[PDB]
């Protein structure tokens, strides 16, 4: 059935991405440790997991590109005046990519065990419609984020030499989680 | 650390091992499931069964000889047609039920943590813990019970199906209060 092989093909997919994130990770690249080291907000391993299953799947988990995220992400922590859009990129539009598509597959496993198949029917389009649409969503962000990792070693629109610029650009690019969707 | 932090990390941490544990059990060719999965009416996909084996190994221990029982146990039942259901009922009404509240309550424990009810999500994780903690002690006891043949639950499948019937009847006879 076809919400059956919709958790069937996430979970799978969900697996792969916690060996990979946790290959890359063994070998000390602390992606997020500026944002571990910060006590005003405690990101807790689930959120900092979720957070890398986005954007390493995105980076395709080559090591150098989140290096380079990381170095911008840690520019803007380190100026007072643009943290927030650090923490923003992060919480607001990383994490949220991320948990719809969780958000689906809790629901598409609910669907499965406690409803009958009537229900299980009525269901069925909407959550394979949302889980499409959270899927593409993150693509497009992905797609997005290697446009971005590129511009910044180009150093376009002097985005490497400029904090400021740095922030105008995360901040006109990433501006919100609908604009990722599909159209 | 939040409650609610800490709380999804030490269910997620207890989720992994046992996924780990589960999978080292059934790498030695024990086919917990097998009568069930060869059903053509219901569908076992592999997460439900997952999950079906997170609150019966767990609740046994891990280990492999009280797993084989209550295999005996549940395909008994099912090669009698006349309570072929009380199986499928104990698998899909209440083992699955009481893992799939626990699920439920991480889930939206979760999306609390991300997206955003403290006290209402940890009260619903205790009561769903403590439920699966109850249907295990009811567990071991049938097991115990099965093994010792008391009131010929071995030797007599109708009495077996009452028995599983008046100790199984409801999820929520499991609840605590």
């Amino acid at each position: 059935s076809k919400l059956e092989t919709a958790a069937k093909n996430l979970e799978n997919q969900n697996k792969q991405e916690y060996i990979k994130i946790n290959e890359i990770d063994a070998q000390g690249i602390n992606f997020l440790a500026t944002f571990k080291a910060d006590e005003k907000d405690n990101l807790s391993q689930y959120e900092e997991m979720q957070i890398k299953r986005t954007i390493y799947s995105s980076l395709n988990y080559e090591k150098q590109k989140i290096n380079t995220l990381k170095e911008i992400l840690e520019t803007l922590y380190n100026k007072l005046q643009h943290r927030y859009t650090s923490k923003e990129f992060i919480y607001q539009i990383v994490a949220s990519i991320q948990y719809d598509i969780d958000r689906v597959l809790c629901l598409i496993k609910e669907a499965i065990i406690k409803d009958n198949l009537h229900t299980q029917n009525q269901k069925e389009s909407e959550l394979l419609m949302n889980l499409d649409s959270s899927l593409k969503t993150r693509q497009n962000f992905a797609k997005k984020l290697n446009e971005t990792i590129d511009d910044y070693n180009k150093d376009s629109k002097n985005i490497q030499t400029n904090v400021d610029a740095l922030a105008t650009y995360m901040k006109e690019n990433y501006k919100t989680l609908d604009s990722f969707k599909p159209i």
